[PDB]
């Protein structure tokens, strides 16, 4: 296991970016990354992920922003169906911390359910520094406003 590599739960991590000498390593481990960078920032093109046999959700998030709630949801649709089919997902930003762990904590209350509060200490336990901005705080406040609102639905 890429010892960067952040576990959320047993098939989903988070890292920072693996570099092209990791990337022999990361597809052995993983079946399929979610790359959070921009095309500047990637010193290898993404196919070298597919010449290794690693399926690839490019969501590119410009540092320091936040996704949307709805890129957000996107991509936990996307890592979902992977997850599904018996897959791992790594899910990667640039530094390890504020996109990427933003979509950690944006995986654990949707598939698990769990506060932002209780989300953002396991994410922050692996990793201390996770989540930069208040904007990537903001769009987990708005995720978890709709999950709870969902659950909600549901009960009644
Ligand atoms: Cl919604």
């Amino acid at each position: 296991m890429w010892p960067s590599a952040k576990f959320i739960d047993g098939r989903v991590a988070f890292s920072r970016m693996p570099a092209e000498r990791e990337l022999d390593e990361v597809a052995r481990d993983f079946d399929a990354v979610v790359v959070l960078v921009e095309d500047y920032e990637l010193p290898y093109s993404l196919d070298e992920w597919e010449k290794r046999g690693v399926e690839v959700l490019h969501g590119p998030i410009p540092d320091f922003t936040a996704p949307s709630v709805e890129q957000l949801l996107e991509i936990l649709r996307w890592i979902e169906e992977r997850v599904r089919e018996g897959k791992k997902v790594l899910i990667h930003c640039m530094a390890g911390l504020g996109r990427s762990g933003t979509v950690g904590v944006a995986w654990l209350m949707y598939s698990r359910g769990l506060s932002l509060r209780e989300a953002l200490m396991e994410v922050r336990r692996k990793r201390p520094g996770a989540v930069e901005t208040q904007e990537q705080m903001e769009v987990l406040k708005e995720l978890e406003e709709r999950i709870k609102l969902a659950a909600a639905l549901e009960h009644h």
